[PDB]
């Protein structure tokens, strides 16, 4: 306590216990004042298939929801070669050592002096009353090296927008306005610190495992099955044929692979391209509400080998890709891709539809003819792999609040929770610069510039399946690159950079179908 | 606690007991801020005996493994003359008095301020999980002379490099990236402190005696010896004649002189030495993949009287001293030579190999004849002694932990330990500056200016072996220089600065052999 | 030890700052002159620990066609000798040999039960045969494509320049490290230490 007094310590480890395996994490952060202290009206222009009604906060927010923020490349590799599951069971989040600077400008030398009484608030939101931005994949989290300081971002969110006039921008009369200060928040000096603890609900592990075999292989090949079938029509009468003989297409199954759609696959290399000058009219889209979103990513489909899909699948950058765009004769150095092919075991390719079926009655003059089906939903008797979750991914995701959802697992990959972790929201307390002498009831326009900064730290506790295999030949895994190289991997180069190669994800251990 | 509260009192004595000792230092230290809050990749360039792949890290670490640190010239004579060994026992060291100051530049005229509510944070790392840098000699202890002010060193490291190209510098798949902020560590305001406790574990302790005899000398020279050999086959017969009669060389012996290898000489008076530009090629080196280190320092084999090798000894400079490179006719005033003569009783002289062994065959015809072996390896029967420690020498080192290893004890001196005292490493946790109003997910580059300063102190618990010898006439002892001078001995001149005079070995007692 | 080292001997230090240690670098000009150990220059480091002993073994390249038409390799092996009677050495210290080199009996090697007769060949190393590899090991231990180091060769004076002579082989000293040969999947896996009134680190070979 007091202003000579630190109100924590340093913790980042990771503790691996034979059920349950803890890690710890802790970072600096550093907190502007933003909208100069406002709230403000957001909205778009004209009619289309982008336009927005919302609200800016003087609010910032702790997002640690991404992966690699609590695992280091180490014990990523650790984790994914030794385990077929891993789900959380509890966190816990604590501020200390909090900081607040006054920034004084005199000319154009800025002197910034250390403000001991004033104070930032904060506090956590369990009861999910604010709209939930978490979970949308957004920047700002935690960087993945321990030794980066990093800005907190702005929250923000938008709500219904109705259509008049050529503006579909309006607020509709439902329209909802959240006051955060309407909240109890903490009020924190630099003295004193934040902390709670949170329990995640019961989750079914994430299976880290990829098939043993695929489902039209199940079967034993070394004995023909019971069932009869018509294979011929021929010579005025119906001929059985017997499924057996190594004749595997005519087997009967029991089960059948997943739901997907058939979705456009734009080859690796540029030269085999198709000179678009950009993907939107080529894309998959859902619609709703009479403005059209590109659908992404799609069902876990693996694409066909040297293929890939726009959006279809996830995709990352290292640190030095920077601006909104990169470009190269075949995937940039930058970019990194990720592979559902692990999945096709159980799901479907998206370079072809789902199946055919038939497309017309017969009789001894018209012949049989079949259709193709591009795209197949749900059924009975279905099975299907979902997507995996990487070290560079998020984590989890809010099931909305609806009165049906069907396999709530998120497509971007997660953990679907229905109570997720609670929102963390922190502000610097205005303070006003000096009043004038006379009475004016005006809102106070003018302020101090100030900010603050501090240490944060997050502690996850994940429990995780272990893995009982009897096959007897080695296995896949992980393994750092074989390769010298100018730069190790996942390490820092000469300039201060890290950078990190791969996307890792989570499935090499084999496991029977 | 707080501000205005000292947090520790200054402990600089020394306690003599009669079986334990105690010593107490204290010194005032100075932390700036190491490669701008960034860990980086270092390398060499082209193939060459000096290459190398590693990384530099933003934080410093306190060194006390030096001798005169702990021991005053006075506490050492005290030490040397009175006793026949020495061993360390417990240590215990103390950071207090944190204080953090931060620079603010304008114009050329910079303003240092004090910065309460800055932190430091520190941690010993007691696993030996990091890259063990001490026991390699370098710089950056505690000065000798406890008025001192010092700066402590940079931490780094360097881990395996490859080759790859003309380039032997590339990182190998198994270059080892250690992140520091990923071990738990104190963070310290101004008002808190920092302490922890070690032991070592029992080893033999240091021999500060020189023998009373030689080797071949060891026997009593009244009476003959009992055995027999062939002295002379003239005559067509053999003559056994018998040892004894004064004849040392024929006497029989149990125990032979130490391992060493021959090295080359270099007088000590200028005008005698072959005028080389440098001295590499004339250097005993020893290979490790495929590149050539010296060997340094060899074996503790003593040179001819009048004679040194380059690196073979133990070599220090005063603080006159400056640069890199000192030159004189003769030895300069300012380099502190080390003598291994005291060991000539037991060890081998490195201005000859080790001894003479039978080239051939012989018969009536053919004289027999010998070749001299200018190296010799360990055999049983075989007696040595360690190196010396010097009052400006190292006390530890940290044995590798490999399958085998003979004899560990470092070949520059003092106590081989498989657990040595723990590591400490202690980093200016970063302050950023201002930061933008509008959010960006790049890295925060700029920070604020600021370093810090503060006491520490070491207590060391040495156990030392009590002396009994008989001899009845008086021994050599170390004495101050007799002679009257401008300057006193081990005492700081008109300007200010405190030089040392003497490498102060510890073998002056007498003990038989 | 199911590890392999994560520094080399020789590049044990901090690189950031220089030892505090001096030695005579050159007598030009009839005078000594001490440089100071650091400025980025390793060789020239004083060091606690040593390299591991060994001795140097004829190494065969791996590509049939740069190898010396040899009708059998015995002449060239490294033999040591009992009771007047000559045996090969094998396997030898845990030396590594240069990349893409292997020695006869200096390591172990293994065969498929494809392999069937006493003997095998083929333009490279069969595809039956299964080599095995000590270059974990250079770290701490010495390479077989050359000596342990050089020594000097002769006194020195004002007329006769200073000379060095190479040490092929290096038994063991005081500060010597090395790491004991690894263990395989087809390998033995104990030994009995016979029973003599000496031994020195009975680690098999
Ligand atoms: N990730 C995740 N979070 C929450 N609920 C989920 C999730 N995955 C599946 N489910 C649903 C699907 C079923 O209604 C039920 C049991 O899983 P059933 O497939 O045996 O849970
Ligand atoms: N300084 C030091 N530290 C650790 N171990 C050491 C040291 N000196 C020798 N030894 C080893 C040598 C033997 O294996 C054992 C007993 O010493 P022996 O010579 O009777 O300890």
């Amino acid at each position: 306590d007091g202003v000579g007094q630190s109100s924590g310590n340093w913790h980042c480890d990771s503790v691996w216990m034979g059920d349950r395996v803890l890690t710890k994490s802790t970072r600096t952060w550093s907190l502007p004042t933003y909208n100069n202290h406002l709230y403000k009206q957001i909205n778009g222009s004209g009619t289309g298939d982008a336009v927005y009604f919302g609200y800016s906060t003087p609010w910032g927010y702790f997002d640690f929801n991404r992966f690699h923020c609590h695992f280091s490349p180490r014990d990523w590799q650790r984790l994914v070669n030794n385990h077929w599951g891993i789900r959380p069971r509890r966190l816990n989040f604590k501020l200390f050592n909090i900081q607040v600077k006054e920034v004084t400008t005199t000319d154009g030398t800025k002197t910034i002096a250390n403000n001991l009484t004033s104070t930032v608030q904060v506090f956590a939101d369990t009861e999910h009353q604010l709209p939930y931005i978490l979970g949308s994949a957004h920047e700002g989290c935690m960087p993945p090296f321990p030794a980066d300081v990093f800005m907190l971002p702005q929250y923000g969110y938008l709500t219904l927008n109705g259509p008049g006039s050529n503006n579909n921008n309006l607020s509709t009369p439902s329209s909802a306005f959240y006051c955060l200060e309407y909240f109890p928040s903490q009020m924190l000096r630099t003295g004193n610190n934040f902390v709670f603890t949170y329990e995640f609900e019961k989750v079914p592990f994430h299976s880290m495992f990829m098939h043993n075999q695929a489902l039209d292989r199940l079967m034993n090949p070394l004995v023909d099955q019971y069932l009869w079938y018509l294979d011929a029509t021929s010579g005025n009468n119906l001929t059985f044929r017997k499924a057996g003989a190594k004749n595997f297409p005519e087997y009967f199954r029991n089960w059948i692979p997943g739901p997907g759609c058939r979705n456009q696959q734009w080859n690796k290399v540029g030269t085999k391209n198709n000179p678009q000058t950009g993907t939107w009219a080529s894309a998959n889209k859902w619609r709703l509400q009479g403005r059209l979103n590109k659908y992404a990513p799609g069902q876990p489909n693996a694409p066909a080998e040297g293929f890939l899909t726009n959006a279809g699948d996830l995709a990352f950058a290292n640190a030095k890709a920077t601006g909104a765009t990169t470009a190269a004769g075949t995937v940039p150095a930058d970019i990194l891709l990720t592979s559902e092919s692990e999945t096709t075991t159980t799901n479907m390719m998206s370079n072809n539809g789902w199946g055919a079926i038939a497309s017309n009655n017969q009789n001894a003059s018209v012949a049989p003819t079949v259709q193709y089906e591009d795209s197949a939903h749900v059924l009975p008797g279905m099975v299907w792999q979902d997507r995996d979750i990487y070290l560079q991914g998020p984590i989890w995701a809010k099931i909305p609040e609806t009165d049906g959802h069907f396999h709530p697992s998120p497509l971007m990959g997660g953990f679907g929770l229905k109570n997720p972790p609670p929102q963390i929201l922190i502000k610097n307390t205005p303070v006003p610069a000096d009043p004038p002498t006379q009475f004016s009831s005006q809102k106070i326009n003018s302020f101090i510039t100030q900010y603050s900064t501090g240490q944060m730290t997050v502690e996850i506790e994940w429990e995780l399946r272990k893995e009982n295999s009897k096959r007897w030949n080695p296995e896949i895994q992980y393994t750092a690159n074989f390769n010298n190289s100018a730069n190790a991997q996942f390490s820092v180069n000469n300039n201060g950079l890290y950078i990190e190669d791969r996307t890792i994800g989570t499935r090499y251990l084999t496991h029977t179908l």
